């Protein structure tokens, strides 16, 4: 079976607004979330209906754009670097579960370089 997604709200963790975590919803998720590559990263990995028995077997900590993009509209992280861990766990797992040159992993290396270039730019904190 699958597993529970991750959490994406949680009662007991703090809450803020900044820039950075604006920036990281209005400019970074919006550009990688309507990218023709974007839409198998845009929810947890269904293992079931994907027919991938053994994908929970090797991937312990799941993440996709699904779960960050509502835990950026839940307030749930702190800071940016939170929000920039999950993306990394998102392209890592996809690196490997799946074979070099393969077209998912294509798809993840062309979002992963998109989203550097918007880190880059990240604005200061005011
Ligand atoms: C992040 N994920 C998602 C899972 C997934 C696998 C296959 C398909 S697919 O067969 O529809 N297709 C494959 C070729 C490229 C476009 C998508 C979708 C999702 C595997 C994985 O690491």
């Amino acid at each position: 079976s699958n597993p529970p997604p991750p959490e994406t709200s949680n009662p007991n963790k703090p809450k803020r607004q900044t820039n950075q975590l604006q920036y990281l919803l209005r400019v970074v998720l919006k550009t990688l979330w309507k990218h023709q590559f974007a839409w198998p990263f845009q929810q947890p990995v269904d293992a079931v209906k994907l027919n991938l028995p053994d994908y929970y077997k090797i991937i312990k900590t799941p993440m996709d754009m699904g779960t960050i993009k509502k835990r950026l509209e839940n307030n749930y992280y702190w800071n940016a670097q939170e929000c920039i861990q999950d993306f990394n766990t998102m392209f890592t797992n996809c690196y490997i579960y799946n074979k070099p040159g393969d077209d998912i992993v294509l798809m993840a290396e062309a979002l992963e370089k998109l989203f550097l270039q918007k880190i880059n730019e990240l604005p200061t904190e005011e």
